[PDB]
């Protein structure tokens, strides 16, 4: 109905082309320019609390009992703690012990910059550490043999098959739901449609 | 409400000032955080075409009875052909004759810096023609005896009354309907509570 | 024909007009003299559709193509009205204190999001104008804490109408004149050496 | 400590990972190798919130205090998908032709006086992302037509998952080093050093 513009942010853990079905529907439905904007962690909520995100598809986290943030449960994801094929933390007895955690470079995301609470990867203090902005420079470091980190299985499932990664202890393996989330103070055509179509996309 | 971002586009003719108002109230109403962007003419149209606008204050236009677009006069304003006391103009027998307006130079707002001619005397081609982006600018070039062009009264009455400008002929004296105009394509809160209290601005 | 001249937002256009009359007698030339804020202005050089820009000093170009001279130094003052609360806060700079009152920007190409001035913090209120009058009569309004050019507010803190919050922020920006080596006309020639006349000793 | 190197989207992070256990040894420094993308990366440079930025050239100073030297040359390509329509088009880069079509943008952290990496007009249909791989898997599946750097779509070409829409709009932009003369750690003496030596031959 003229034109019209719709911002999806897709959290780092998130692939953003599994959006990608929405775009010709879209201009077909609407006249509706999309925007799929990445964020980590925290920065996907920080753009829905303050008004700058119509949708956001994220981990499901502390900020979603917020009263008028409506949100539903789209799918899980697996994330496994890997390592190239040759670091050291393999011929660990015990790799993911705290005495032995430390002794090698961890790998995180950051969501605004360097920031020391995270949850995926438990980093100790005076542990050595890599930050990356983005989970493509995590993975690019992981297979650089530079250090020992979490990743989506998706993103890792053939690097672990063709043998550029290794799982580094099944233990570590965790499950987390992505969820869709938006705000009921506001509503248009484009975004009503796009909250049907979006589970669509995954399960059913 | 948490944080929330609604656009008003007041055009060059409309007094931002006059929705200041709103601001306080907004942030008690919901937590809205206001953006009044000035445009001029078209370019005020375009921005809720392109829905780059919640809301548009704006002269009545050729873009009206457009389909997905509500509209709502909120009041008339008078602009009136002036120049500087000083001005040659004044001794004109004929001063809005083509003859003789070709003879001295025009003063445009515009960003696009070449088609002028929209409502009103205009711009004549072969016609010396000064242009600026902000009727602030305008007005000083008139003060300064530079040209002959409209202003909206409101901004002139004091320099009128204190001969600073006069006005050329009252022949050429326009009235012009400033209107509410928005999208029914979407609605929320705050752009709903605007548009009741932006007519309260103006009655009287 | 045709010369545009691009005066950013915290240079006052008024400040070119002796040139207006000159250059209809130098050559047949119309000119236009627009205003743009912050990269807008940049950007109207870098595309071309602008043949002498008037702006602070700042990023860009990708450092091709583009002359440029100082023309003078401009003072900006962080500044609100006279009863705001900002005036009695042991720490008015402080990024906890500065949370607490709402910002004032000017948009910047004109539109909404782009404004990365700086001063502005997340949770912190703020509004968004589109012309620099406009930020000074929410300021005299008593409805933020903003920076302003001293020219624009010297006569608002002299008679009271605002006060300098703190002198510790004022900052001193270079206004640059910039333009593009590719083209030389007759009345963009004559421009670029009758403009740094304006200000001399400035 | 702690050391940020911010790498604007166009340039590769990984290049930068030799450096990583020779400045665990140098120092006891903990590495962030950031990205940004366009005036974010500079923004960053400006705030003290990055002690050396990788970039596309500006060498324009408001802020000041800035010290540069040229790394590499990229070149940029305007592609599309083999079967996309532009490749039919007589004139694919007139702006009569180009508003046809859907521009790709990455989003910027700033004020975008770099927006349209060719050029995006109004009226044309646009998506925009905020990673430079999100816009090439965008292109691959034939959604748009939009700048790229060589190097990343090089495979992409040779294979035919690619195809250059015309080489009149190709680019060269130089990527430069860039930090603040106003402090001076080791690390960060030691990685101005080191990074040039990245880029020998380049
Ligand atoms: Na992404
Ligand atoms: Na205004
Ligand atoms: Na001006
Ligand atoms: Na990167």
């Amino acid at each position: 109905h003229m034109e019209t513009h719709l911002t999806i942010v897709t959290e780092a853990l998130v692939p953003t082309p599994a959006f990608f079905p929405l775009i010709d529907k879209l201009a077909a439905k609407a006249n509706t320019q999309l925007a799929i904007i990445t964020e980590v962690l925290a920065g996907a909520w920080e753009r829905l609390e303050q008004g700058r995100a119509d949708i956001v598809i994220a981990p499901d986290m502390h900020f979603r009992s917020s009263s008028e943030i409506n949100s539903r449960k789209l799918y899980t994801l697996m994330n496994v703690y890997v390592a190239a094929p040759d670091h050291p933390i393999h011929q660990e007895p015990e790799p993911l012990s705290e005495v032995t955690r430390v002794k090698y470079r961890g790998i995180a995301v950051a969501d605004t910059a360097r920031e020391r609470p995270v949850l995926t990867v438990q980093l100790l203090d005076k542990q050595p550490r890599l930050t990356v902005s983005t989970i493509e420079d995590k993975r690019q470091a992981l297979l650089a043999g530079l250090g020992v980190a979490t990743m989506p299985y998706p993103m890792v499932e053939k690097d672990i098959a063709e043998g550029r990664l290794r799982v580094v202890s099944p233990e570590s393996t965790s499950e987390i739901d992505i969820i869709m989330a938006w705000r009921r103070d506001s509503m248009g055509e484009a975004k009503s449609w796009c909250l049907r179509e979006i589970p669509k996309l995954f399960n059913g």
